[PDB]
This record gives C-alpha cells, structure tokens and sequence, in this order.
C-alpha cells in the first residue's frame, strides 16, 4: 500500500508514535517519505546481505528474520514479511523496539541525513489529527 502523508500521519498517530520517545509525528512521517516513499512494500539489499523492510525500512540485520540473513538477530521477533503488510502496527511496534535502544532515530541513515535539524512540522502541515 502507498500512503497519502496525511493518512500516514493518521495511522502513525493512532499507533502511538506521536512524540514517542520525544520524536514528534513529523519526525516518523519524513523518515517514512525519504525511507519508502511511504509504501508498506519497499524492500532495499544492504550491502552486508541483510534486507530493509516495509515503510521504515526495518533491517533483517538486527530486527526480523527473512530466512537468508544467515547469523542475524530477530529482535521483533518476526518474519521481515510482516513488515511489508498494508497495516503498519508490526512496522509501527518494531520501530518503537529499534528507537527505544539508545540510538533513537539515528538507526534511519534516510532520517538522519534528510530530517535531523529540519523543520519537520512540515510534513503533517494541512492533516487533520
Ligand atoms: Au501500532
Ligand atoms: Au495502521
Ligand atoms: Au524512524
């Protein structure tokens, strides 16, 4: 599924990532965008093996099992698949696990290098939330 900005906004509100661990819903809604284009199928090689899955690109390195990251962690305890579902609660709840572990939303490269320091309020600009 492609998202429209404002229904994702919605949906990633409603799943609880507005301000979760003080990252505003701009935050997830521009490391969405620059990620996956906001399609809940995108799927990326890195080039270790591992995969990223689903709208917030989520790495079969440390996250999900996509049964050919040989030596990996499954840390969602979750096949990468569920990831690239039409409804984000497996990305959403991954996402909350990955932000939550000291690194914050620096695990995204597309975030940091392209939302860090904006002014990410931008990208919910027009939702009604
Ligand atoms: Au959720
Ligand atoms: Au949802
Ligand atoms: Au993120």
């Amino acid at each position: 599924k492609v998202f429209g900005r404002c229904e994702l906004a919605a949906a990633m509100k409603r799943h609880g990532l507005d301000n979760y661990r003080g990252y505003s819903l701009g935050n997830w809604v521009c490391a969405a965008k620059f990620e996956s284009n906001f399609n809940t199928q995108a799927t990326n090689r890195n080039t270790d093996g591992s995969t990223d899955y689903g709208i917030l690109q989520i790495n079969s390195r440390w996250w999900c099992n996509d049964g050919r990251t040989p030596g990996s962690r499954n840390l969602c305890n979750i096949p990468c698949s569920a990831l690239l579902s039409s409804d984000i609660t497996a990305s959403v709840n991954c996402a909350k696990k990955i932000v939550s572990d000291g690194n914050g939303m620096n695990a995204w490269v597309a975030w940091r290098n392209r939302c860090k320091g904006t002014d990410v309020q931008a990208w919910i600009r027009g939702c009604r939330l």
